[PDB]
């Protein structure tokens, strides 16, 4: 069974698109998911961040970083007509800052926090 740190790779990383891909990675297999984000980086660029620039996360912790750089993104909102089992996503494509939570040693993402 997955690892926190497992988990953030199976729902995030990828080094329509939204529905295939949250479907293929276990998202919306037994529920629709409201919102997802995957990150067109390699996983080790992407763990890099956890030593990027330190910011609190949304819920006032600091262990959350911001990425110096801005990376290739897709967000998968679903739409407001939605419903399991027929999940349907609006696909956004965008280069962002992206916001990562860290854990653990060694230290590496656990929470998507954010792209800016």
């Amino acid at each position: 069974k997955e690892t926190a740190a497992a988990k953030f790779e199976r729902q995030h990383m990828d080094s329509n698109y939204c529905n295939q891909m949250m479907k293929s990675r276990n998202l919306t297999k037994d529920r629709c998911k409201p919102v997802n984000t995957f990150v067109h980086e390699s996983l080790a660029d992407v763990q890099a961040v956890c030593s990027q620039k330190n910011v609190a996360c949304k819920n006032g912790q600091t262990n959350c970083y911001q990425s110096y750089s801005t990376m290739s993104i897709t967000d998968c909102r679903e739409t407001g007509s939605s419903k399991y089992p027929n999940c349907a996503y609006k696909t956004t494509q965008a280069n962002k800052h992206i916001i990562v939570a860290c854990e653990g040693n060694p230290y590496v993402p656990v929470h998507f926090d954010a792209s800016v």
